[PDB]
């Protein structure tokens, strides 16, 4: 709605304080105006028609248990959007400042968080296996990232193509994660999984066997469940994208790591201008090679690290 811009102060899902963009007009909303145009926050009120009330607040103020998972998932939106435009030149999902729109208390007990095609949607979870999911930065990220990927390469849902989609949510939603820089690591949704539960995750970049995903091609799921194994086979992109950035051995192929930065780099180049919506492992490793060669030179160490790192996860 038309208003005025103001700073409203909050709690997130972990009990943080933070500071969020606000619009005042009558109520004080979930709408960030210093982003694009805009970020908007709405609350689906535990049901599942969407995207629900652009979330209004009496007084600014943002501490009720209630208001954390919309806190997080306003601020989180926020910050993944500086991370693309600040790190890859990119405004929003769709690359000309889309207005980014999140609901958040969808459904009861609902364990998940998505991206519909036109907006995210996170779960509160059951206070087991998640709390309010918007919590996560690398969740929200995954998730934005989701919409980016969708505007751009449009790789489909689907076996090798979906799995690549999944990774590439996992990568950006770890590069975002330690771009703000609390708590960062290479392992998924710690910290909105299984709150009686320290030091797991969903799953694990740096080494996705810890939760049954293979980190190897002569290992890869192909039967039919998840859509062809979108969430399982992303270990083996997610442990080569590791493998790029942080460098090591594995099944006796040693990786020169090149950092984050380098990482983030290659992969958006990938996504943005060779990936396309059929794109297969093979695919991958041919657009991050090129992209890896438009960047630093068919001879450079960067180019040699993505080969080594793909060889690594039998990958050819
Ligand atoms: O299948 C979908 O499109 C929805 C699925 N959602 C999902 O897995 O929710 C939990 C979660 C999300 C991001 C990071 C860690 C955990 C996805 O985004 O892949
Ligand atoms: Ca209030
Ligand atoms: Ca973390
Ligand atoms: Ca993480
Ligand atoms: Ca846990
Ligand atoms: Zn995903």
């Amino acid at each position: 709605i038309t208003g005025t811009s103001t700073v409203g102060v909050g709690r997130g899902v972990l009990g943080d304080q933070k500071n969020i963009n606000t619009t005042y007009s009558t109520y004080y909303y979930l709408q960030d105006n210093t982003r694009g145009n805009g970020i908007f926050t709405y609350d689906a009120k535990y049901r599942t028609t969407l995207p629900g009330s652009l979330w209004a607040d009496a007084d600014n103020q943002f501490f009720a248990s209630y208001d954390a998972p919309a806190v997080d998932a306003h601020y989180y939106a926020g910050v993944t959007y500086d991370y693309y435009k600040n790190v890859h030149n990119r405004l929003s999902y769709d690359g000309n400042n889309a207005a980014i729109r999140s609901s958040v208390h969808y459904s009861q007990g609902y364990n998940n968080a998505f991206w519909n095609g036109s907006q995210m949607v996170y779960g509160d979870g059951d206070g087991q296996t998640f709390i309010p999911l918007s919590g996560g930065i690398d969740v929200v990220a995954h998730e934005l990232t989701h919409a980016v990927t969708d505007y751009t390469a449009g790789l489909i849902y689907q076996n090798e193509s979906g799995a690549i989609n999944e990774a590439i949510s996992d990568i950006f939603g770890t590069l975002v994660e330690f771009y703000a820089n609390k708590n960062p690591d290479w392992e998924i949704g710690e910290d909105v999984y299984t709150p009686g539960i320290s030091g797991d995750s969903l799953r694990s970049m740096s080494d996705p066997a810890k939760y049954g995903d293979p980190d190897h091609y002569s290992k890869r799921y192909t039967g039919t469940q998840d859509n062809g194994g979108v969430h399982i086979n992303s270990g083996i992109i997610n442990k080569a994208a590791y493998l790029i950035s942080q460098g090591g051995t594995h099944y006796g192929v040693s990786v020169v790591g090149i950092g984050r930065d380098k990482l983030g780099k290659i992969f958006y180049r990938a996504l943005t201008q060779y990936l396309t919506p059929t794109s297969n492992f093979s695919q991958l490793r041919a657009a991050a090679v090129q992209s890896a060669t438009d960047l630093y030179g068919s001879t450079s160490q960067e180019v040699a690290s993505v080969k080594q790192a793909f060889d690594a996860v039998g990958v050819k």
